[PDB]
């Protein structure tokens, strides 16, 4: 059964609610982004209206085979009417196609559902600036002060400098990057760009990237592994065994691998700066875990909420334990007392 925090009161709507069968009284199903914990349940057999971004709709149609007549893509930053209710989709600074959803209820209540997001000050000058929000359904993934991580720009700087140094010292080194879903494309695209290479990948991953409206993508990616010195592999293969095995398949073209695992947060964040990150090495294979996050840090989250000043917060992440829930509620009260709302 659908949980309460996926239902939008006063409407016929749900958010990211496809794994519960036919939801009682739901007249339109919103999907914030194409990640499997959110889309779980969609297929060619779905016959209700799905509302989403253009990019998310390209992925629904091509990867899951949802029929076109049930996909309702909306432009961003544009007031739209859905079953008699005004809605706006806003960029979530998550993965490609990811949105937040503003709902203007008939009674005057305004609700913002962040989906998954990485809060940014640029959001303080979207259509959010123009009215009060009463209720916030918040991505609380990293809602605790231990979660610090660097900007995306610093992490990409580190990766590009590390890759360009390694390959310049050894023109026979291969760079490998791990992936298991959309998001974090900048990692592999920035490395390929500095090395003057395309990114080589499976046909299935190339199909996924072609759904994303990224400019000049035919210029940056390829299925010809032989012509590429940056390869993408499933995240599961980014270990010493999987990478040794890959290097065998390359037929003596390469004699070293430098691999990157973009993770979210790991506890090495609490002690070490990005400058200071070092790999795990075995033989001719080095693996770097880099803290490239597509979710808010604690401080970024705090800043957004203190700016927005909602009347009520509904967390959407870490809701399954009483200790998590209590911890999050204590932070929300601190933020409200410190800022004065
Ligand atoms: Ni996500």
């Amino acid at each position: 059964t659908c949980p309460f925090y996926k239902k939008i009161p006063g409407t016929g709507f749900t958010v990211d609610a496809f794994q519960y069968g036919v939801v009682e009284g739901c007249t339109a199903y919103f999907l914030t982004h194409f990640h499997s914990d959110h889309y779980a349940g969609l297929s060619k057999h779905f016959t209700f209206p799905v509302y989403c971004s253009e990019i998310t709709g390209n992925l629904l149609k091509n990867k899951l085979h949802v029929q076109e007549q049930y996909i309702h893509p909306l432009p961003l930053d544009t007031e739209c009417i859905v079953n008699g209710v005004k809605v706006v989709l806003l960029d979530a600074n998550h993965c490609p196609g990811a949105v937040m959803i503003l709902f203007y209820l008939p009674n005057g209540t305004v609700i913002l559902h962040t989906g998954d997001f990485r809060a940014d000050p640029s959001m303080e000058r979207s259509l959010l600036a123009d009215q009060k929000v009463h209720m916030l359904y918040l991505d609380t993934t990293y809602c605790s002060p231990e979660y610090t991580f660097p900007s995306q720009q610093e992490v990409i700087r580190f990766a590009i400098n590390t890759a360009f140094e390694a390959v310049t010292l050894n023109p026979h080194a291969l760079v490998v990057c791990g992936t298991y879903s959309i998001g974090k494309e900048k990692v592999f695209l920035a490395i390929a760009d500095v090395l003057g290479s395309k990114v080589g990948m499976s046909q299935e991953k190339y199909k996924t990237l072609q759904c994303l409206n990224i400019p000049e993508i035919n210029s940056l990616i390829t299925t010809d592994m032989c012509s590429s010195l940056v390869h993408l592999l499933p995240m599961m293969q980014i270990n010493f065994k999987g990478l040794q095995s890959h290097l065998k398949k390359c037929g003596g073209k390469y004699n070293q691998i430098l691999a990157f695992r973009p993770t979210g947060w790991t506890h090495s964040n609490k002690f070490t700066r990005i400058a200071d990150v070092i790999p795990q090495t075995k033989g001719n294979i080095s693996i770097y875990g880099i803290p490239y996050s597509e979710h808010s840090s604690y401080l970024e989250m705090k800043r957004f909420v203190q700016w927005l000043k909602p009347q009520k917060i509904i967390p959407t992440v870490n809701v399954g334990t009483w200790k998590s829930r209590s911890t999050m509620e204590k932070y929300f009260r601190e933020w409200k007392l410190e800022a004065g709302y």
